[PDB]
């Protein structure tokens, strides 16, 4: 439909930045790239890395906050088919070597100074800080490099997203660029992000949460907003229309707004994954934003997304989380009839390539995604946890 089949990540951006080379793509604390600034600067970053000579296939680790210069990286490295391994601050050393270790990157980039310093601890690998390898980025910006192409297939992997916690084996879920651009339009038909939507994303771009309101937005024209008691006038002064939320920011969103009565009007859309939102939290969200639509999800990394309710149907089935996403089938297993709890199980061009580099692992959860939760389809397609 608006389905994107054998898409290529930067292929995105690109559109884009072609298309409303003007128009404000990411705005950070510290400043705001139109699409064509966004462009820029990531192709700039994809000569860094020819420069560096980090080749197709070959993993970069980035260990960065919400700012501009990380989705520079994200796209600049797309563009020459290097996967993009974004981890969280603040992890813990023994926890970043693990996972280093595990991606065996070629090099990685760091936050700044200090952050290097402590990285270098951990890996032997090449560290860079974003600070200093910038100012090239800059120098590489201004000479117009890296705005050449280079082979890129549908079904290189894009992205290494890591899931697994500090007390765990370390796991990531392998993602190629076709599934994601897929998986991106896909949610996109479903919650109708535009090119005048103001996106307020509070995750991580490590977490699949946040990389998808970049992914979303880019592939839309839309604003994205890289975002705490404040939350509230920052909403509103960003003129935010739709905002990802988890049930634990959704609380505290709904506790701020009773001390502000100027709200935050221009919001249109909380859209909510990652755990299940009470009743209470809902009701108070539409009565401080009457404006909203509070839009239930559920969803792996695995798959990125299994199921949306969409948004007109907000107010009915209260136990769902929705409907599969569009080019995608939800099964219950021995496929069971409707109303029969069994395994969650999906198929679509949206599941991904299984685990990096742990065939075992992959093997019980992977063509076909068993997620390991358990419930029902009710007559009409709709998901349930549980009876
Ligand atoms: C964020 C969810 C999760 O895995 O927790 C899922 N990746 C989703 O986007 O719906």
């Amino acid at each position: 439909k608006d389905l994107r089949y054998g898409g290529l990540v930067h292929d995105l951006l690109a559109d884009s930045g072609k298309a409303t080379p003007n128009s404000d793509a990411m705005e950070d604390a510290f400043g705001t790239w139109t699409y064509q600034e966004l462009l820029n600067h990531s192709q700039a970053f994809s000569a860094w890395l020819d420069g560096k000579g980090v080749a197709r296939g070959e993993r970069i680790v980035v260990q960065l906050p919400n700012i501009r210069q990380t989705v520079a990286v994200f796209y600049g490295a797309c563009r020459r088919g290097v996967v993009f391994v974004p981890l969280n601050p603040g992890m813990k050393p023994f926890h970043l070597r693990s996972v280093i270790a595990d991606a065996d990157p070629r090099l990685v980039i760091a936050e700044d100074e200090t952050a290097a310093d402590r990285l270098r601890d951990v890996t032997d690998l090449p560290v860079y800080s974003i600070d200093s390898l910038w100012a090239d980025v800059e120098r590489l910006r201004d000479a117009g490099a890296g705005a050449e192409a280079v082979e890129v297939s549908p079904e290189d992997l894009a992205v290494l997203i890591y899931t697994s916690g500090s007390t765990a084996a370390p796991k990531a879920v392998a993602c190629p660029h076709q599934q994601i651009v897929f998986a991106a339009s896909s949610i996109n038909a479903v919650l109708g992000y535009h090119a005048e939507d103001i996106v307020f994303c509070r995750m991580s771009v490590s977490w699949d949460f946040g990389l998808y309101k970049v992914l979303i937005s880019t592939l839309t024209g839309a604003k994205l907003v890289l975002a705490d008691i404040a939350l509230v006038k920052s909403l509103r002064e960003s003129g935010a229309t739709m905002m990802p939320i988890v049930p634990s920011l959704a609380s505290m969103l709904t506790t701020l707004i009773r001390r502000d009565p100027e709200g935050a009007p221009t919001l249109r859309m909380f859209t909510n994954s990652a755990a299940a939102l009470p009743q209470v939290t809902i009701d108070a969200l539409r009565s401080a934003f009457p404006g909203a639509q509070v839009v239930r999800m559920y969803g792996q990394t695995e798959c990125k997304r299994i199921s949306i309710m969409p948004p007109h149907l907000e107010h009915e089935r209260p136990d769902s989380v929705g409907l599969p996403l569009p080019g995608t089938t939800i099964e219950i297993l021995t496929l069971l009839p409707p109303g029969e709890p069994g395994e969650i199980t999906v198929t679509g061009p949206h599941v991904m390539a299984g685990y990096w580099r742990a065939p075992e692992i992959t093997a019980r959860a992977y063509m076909r995604l068993h997620t390991g939760d358990y419930g029902h389809l009710d007559e009409d397609g709709f998901l349930y946890f549980g009876g």
